[PDB]
RNA sequence: UUGAUGUCACGGAACCUUUGUUGUCUUCGACAUGGGUA
């Protein structure tokens, strides 16, 4: 495998969802389920706010493949 | 700290209603103080 580092460059503030316990992080979650979109809070131990901001590589990828579509309709 | 063949969340104006307002002559006279003498 061969490794491709990345940054982002954020230009406005970005929106961040509210931690919840790992038995409400399912489909039936309304909160959950909308928050999908937004950057995440990691607890470092589950009782303790103490944490720090993440963003998922799945929401980058949906986001690239979105963005594939586009370029592909572009090209025929 | 994600999991992957499926994310329109740039899919959603903290918006809407509320009088810093009501009442009042820039006037006017008797009052302070605590003993003293048998």
């Amino acid at each position: 495998t061969t490794t491709m580092k990345i940054s982002i460059e954020f230009l406005e503030p970005f929106r961040m969802t509210k931690w919840q316990e790992s038995t409400r992080r399912n489909k039936n979650n309304k909160e959950f389920v909308r928050g999908q979109a937004f950057a995440r809070w990691h607890r470092n131990k589950k009782d303790n706010t103490k944490g720090r901001p993440y963003i998922t590589g799945t929401l980058l990828r949906s986001a690239v493949i979105r963005s594939a579509e586009n370029l592909l309709t572009l090209s025929d």
